[PDB]
């Protein structure tokens, strides 16, 4: 028989934003400072908008400031760097973020690379990444990998020692992942699109992260019994949302797994909260 | 039919492939890079590295410069120091020969060097952007040369499966992130891995980085693995690798030897990134 718990994030996240906004009063009774986070969109993309209205309304609820400022499509490079010096240099904004994608004629790189790394609060700044590997302590961690991290933790996921197979390579999740794994002292594999046998890794693993936009692609002969498997998959498929994982078939084999929807989704957010909160305590130490 | 992975002739070769790129350059823009590289204290050790890296660039057509600081110097000196290299022009390329004396932090003063200076590619930001995938990043020279060595001996990186033992800063992370850049599948050990030899004998590039004499035996590897040994231990009077050659030589398809494998091809490097420093400057 297995364990076959769900890693429910969408509990997980509420309890977490309860947490987060007890202490975010705490903090502004002793220091009268509320954390801000400044959210900029360029142009129009309409699941940009939605995502930047997600992201102000679990503000709101955990009593974080929050302010969108929007730009013209036709905003430059040199003007949207010009905006984000102003943003470093005002003390009352403690966290940037820019909505991606940004226009054609904008290299998203060159405009990370120009937020204050102390202010980026998505961690995709090169110096966040780096600190991230180097187990520095002033890094901002990407949330969707420290959300990962999170439910590990929270559900008592032992990971020292633990196998673990992270099946996707991307910037925003699989490398950080991996290196957040391998911090936690688990010996990590990293999987991608050129891995040949993928099955010969994934069946092995105790710890089984799926990060690749690939609506059930893994299936429950890749997976062993009594692992741990996360998925990071948020698919459209005709109205629903759809995972990475064919849950129905991979759950009876698992010691725990993350539904989808109601799993790593809601966690991305909400440590978004919490480095809003890291951003502004460590500003004004 | 067993490959010696020769550091020695692939640096010399390197080099000489170097000197013309920089004439060429040179030419065209009567720019010759120039590398600064700071000494504090007096270790012998550290004074014959830092010689060899000046004789490395003379051969080459980069030009080098030495500021040797005394021991107790503050670290608030050194970072003033730091601060005035990154904003002189004729300075493409600055280094500071490790260890440093225990009273300075080693991180604060690595942090300070501007990273498109920082040929050594420690700063976050240059770990950071070796990840990314940005090609302003300066490339560690250790991890940056072990890649080279597969490159330079047509060794097939796309799908093979690498297994790195060591997860150290210096080198164990930078190359297995180089590795998964050039499609390798990878997985990265450490002192906490349970059955190490599960994954050491599956892989058919073992990278070893442990810094333990002979650690890596015949049982531990793959027949037909490509083995690259990061090694150097002072024991017995001699050097000796992190693998044991004599036991797993018969069995691979190639495999560095310890000397004259890995250890060359890291200054090359250095030479290789205060070229790709005075380039970007400009």
């Amino acid at each position: 028989s297995n364990a076959m718990i769900l890693i429910d994030g969408k509990s997980l996240s509420k309890d977490l934003k309860e947490r987060l906004a007890t202490q975010v009063q705490e903090y502004k009774h002793h220091t009268a400072i509320t954390p801000k986070l400044v959210a900029i969109i360029v142009g129009n993309d309409p699941a940009s908008k939605t995502y930047v209205a997600s992201k102000e309304k679990a503000c709101a609820q955990v009593g974080i400031d929050s302010q969108v400022i929007t730009l013209p499509e036709h905003t430059t490079e040199s003007e949207l760097l010009e905006l984000i010096d102003q943003l470093n240099n005002d003390s009352s904004v403690h966290a940037i973020l820019v909505q991606l994608p940004l226009p054609a004629h904008i290299n998203k790189n060159n405009v990370i690379y120009s937020i204050k790394p102390e202010k980026d609060v998505d961690g995709f700044h090169p110096t966040n990444v780096g600190r991230l590997q180097l187990r520095d302590k002033k890094c901002l961690e990407s949330c969707t990998p420290k959300g990962i991290m999170t439910m590990l933790r929270e559900y008592g996921i032992k990971t020292e020692g633990a196998y673990a197979v992270v099946v996707g390579a991307s910037n925003v999740v699989g490398k950080p992942v991996s290196q957040l794994l391998l911090n936690a002292k688990a010996t990590v594999t990293t999987c991608h699109r050129f891995t040949t046998d993928l099955k010969s890794h994934t069946t092995k693993a105790d710890i089984l992260i799926v990060a690749v936009g690939k609506p059930n692609f893994i299936t429950a002969d890749m997976v062993k019994e009594g692992a741990v498997v996360i998925d990071v998959g948020i698919n459209h498929v005709d109205g629903k949302i759809v995972g990475d994982v064919d849950f129905a078939a991979v759950k009876d084999k698992v010691a725990a797994i993350t539904p989808v929807p109601g799993g790593v989704g809601p966690m991305t957010i909400t440590e978004l909260l919490y480095n809003t909160f890291q951003c502004a305590q460590e500003l004004n130490r």
